[PDB]
RNA sequence: UCCGCGGUAGCUCAGGGUAGAGCAGCCGGCUGUUAACCGGUAGGUCGCAGGUUCGAGUCCUGCCCGCGGAGCCA
RNA sequence: UCCGCGGUAGCUCAGGGUAGAGCAGCCGGCUGUUAACCGGUAGGUCGCAGGUUCGAGUCCUGCCCGCGGAG
């Protein structure tokens, strides 16, 4: 029976079985030490004389468990016989154990099909699955179907269907993950800022549960809690920056502006999570809800200063949509085929989407998105 | 407070509001009858008089629960008050009430975005979905880890999580779901096999508790349970096919060959399952793992007569993938050059198991907007 | 296009006269290492193709990749 | 590729001389309908483009599309 470093310390003083790679070794000749990764973790293993592989070389490790303060995490193994499951043939491009230092950002992702392998390297991808599951979970609980589509449209079109539905799919910096969301029956823009108020907190919680070590790991600082987060319109928005901030803003924020009116939030509410309200009709696509006073039913999500969600209410009455159409300068006999559904009593509904990465990313403090991501373009 | 219409008989004699569309509506004069779709089911409304919307218009109806033999499911809402927040401007292209019968196949096909609508229509969805609950919660209890890529990625990840999974679009009808689970540490293609049994329990098991309705619904067959699953090497089937069924069968299994294996099954051991191991290296990829004998550590999944599942063990040592190939791939190989674990794998069609389960005539139906 | 900084060993980087050293590697040595270190030894499209020079990694010309600034963006 | 059935209201199918019927739609009637039905009414690229005929959904030449069938 396989143990997993992780469970060490419930056998100190038994026999063990250890399934992982080769992290690093130390041959002083007649004692040497092994570091063994598996997926939960590395551990010390001490033995002599025998030849070693190169690191990263899958091996199987049976020995006895020992108690040593000299040893990282006060556990190490006695080796009593080191199996050899495959051998390294070459010497890996980049000293895995030894990052995230040691080698340039740029390098380690021209060798992303090993550097990944490091602890450091996997922890945020391990922390995303995470999010995902509690993502899921919540909504599941809340009685959100799931649905599979080939985009907009297929969401709206399934709300007909299931009522409530979500996806987990990739989009097209380049290609994401994006977590959709899209229920029905609504009063307004409001039913769906509190439901992802309450799915964050959730997503989070599983993490926090699941992704412990991860989260240790990597020495991420945990965010104020996702509840009545403060909401400003795009207008106040847009006032705040000028009179307060000096920096001249235009119909849309950018992402230079997202990141000031984040800072500014984390000090006058001390909230690393805003909602800006009420964009204008302009700057949002047709299908949005529109409001008398020139604005939309419409939010976006500013988690430390970063845009990781956007969403509002749909129109779903035919002629509103024409009418949102022509306004907006387009051709209405173009979309024959989106305005279809919408001729059969369509419900007031709407949602929203979250990028995967972008939270991950903003929530363990890594440097940038494409950490956040496995195989970035 | 809304109620839903699976929850109706705990509110007997109580006013309940009730949110969904007007599946129908049998106008008799002084009085006429609603039926009323939620995302739980359908329930009879009764009214009279004033103007209800056309079919499908979403409803807000606020009424008292009734006991009623005549009614179906045994209950009914006499409406006290009928509010339209969406009116349905035309008639629905077909009468989504009378499906799946009164329609033409290709019909249903050609107006989706309304008759996915039907109780029947969306009842595979539903389902499928739950297989894939099922599908994931398995293997998260069994320590694997959900990826998210852009065949070769989820062995390279191997190296990073021992165990991952995951559930993406493919392509190769034309798109499809596919669950795909890769693991390494592994012994032999046994290992692998007996995941998939395991996996395909939990996976009905979770259908049946959170898609039950809908199970019903169809008037599906539950197929035998998946354990200790009939195994049969290719060479062993070809000639059961050629000698005992008279169907000359070629270097490989044609689909209706598969059908005709699944027959087979059914008799000789009365299970809807069966394995076909060991496929001979021609007609496998270079990356499956050889054997002595000429075959591999190769599998097909057959459910019902239809392969669901293919999979098997990976080549994982540097020089033996340019000995089953070279310099073309050399992007891939990269990384087996720093020791890859012993791992295999193999991915389920969602979309395909969710068909044969509920006995769809065709596969598209177990897709929300097939291609064409 | 102009200015500036970058392009040198598997990795991180030094430098008008052999192109050099740490880590990774190889050989030898070493019973407690935490980025073990000691000796020896291998390792190159110095960006590429042409010039000045006895001599070019260094200077000249053109061109290729990258970051920042100026500019351009009727 | 060949062969054989198909393509008519929206849907599903009737048939060498206004192109029709029930389903739903519209108007009118009905307090127990389960695919409610009674009357009235609206609804067309008869596949598309060329021929025979005084007249073609109907026949005959080519093509597009669907289903099915062949070692
Ligand atoms: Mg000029």
């Amino acid at each position: 029976m396989r143990v997993l470093v992780r469970d060490l310390k419930a056998h100190v003083g038994q026999e063990v079985e250890l399934l992982g790679f080769l992290h690093w070794r130390r041959d002083l000749g007649r004692i040497q030490f092994l570091l063994l990764r598996d997926r939960s973790g590395v551990v010390q293993v001490v033995t002599g004389g025998l030849k070693l592989p190169l690191p990263e070389s899958a091996l199987r490790v049976r020995g006895l468990v020992v108690e040593n303060a000299k040893a990282p995490g006060g556990l190490e193994v006695q080796a009593k016989e080191v199996e050899v499951l495959s051998p390294a043939l070459e010497p890996t491009p980049v000293e895995i154990p030894k990052e995230e230092w040691r080698a340039n950002p740029d390098t380690l992702l021209e060798y992303r099909y090993v550097t990944l392998r490091g602890e450091k390297a996997r922890a945020p991808l391990k922390v995303q699955a995470a999010l995902v599951r509690g993502f899921r979970r919540y909504l599941d609980r809340q009685d959100f179907t799931e649905i599979f589509t080939p985009p907009q449209l297929y969401k709206q079109i399934m709300v007909g269907v299931f009522e409530r539905v979500y996806e987990v799919a990739p989009v097209w910096l380049n290609e994401y993950l994006s977590l959709d969301v899209e229920m029905g029956f609504i009063a307004d823009e409001e039913d769906l800022m509190r439901l992802e108020e309450a799915l964050l907190a959730e997503m989070l919680e599983e993490a926090l549960n699941t992704a412990g070590d991860e989260i240790r790991l990597l020495g991420a600082t945990w965010p104020s809690f996702p509840q009545d987060i403060p909401r400003l319109t795009h207008a106040e928005a847009k006032r705040i920056l000028k009179e307060e901030l000096g920096y001249p803003v235009g119909q849309d924020l950018s992402e230079e502006a997202e990141r000031l009116l984040g800072e500014y939030a984390k000090e006058r509410w001390g909230s690393d999570w805003l909602f800006v309200t009420r964009y204008p009709r302009s700057v949002r696509p047709f299908y949005t809800y529109p409001e008398e006073d020139g604005t939309t039913r419409s939010f976006d999500l500013l988690f430390r200063g970063l845009e990781i969600t956007s969403g509002g209410q749909r129109i779903h009455r035919y002629e509103e949509l024409l009418e949102s159409l022509k306004a907006k300068g387009m051709d209405p006999e173009a979309f024959h085929g989106y305005l279809e559904v919408f001729k059969y009593g369509m419900p007031p509904h709407g949602g929203f989407a979250i990028g995967a990465e972008r939270l991950t990313q903003k929530l363990l403090g890594l440097p940038n998105v494409r950490y956040a991501r496995a195989f970035p373009r």
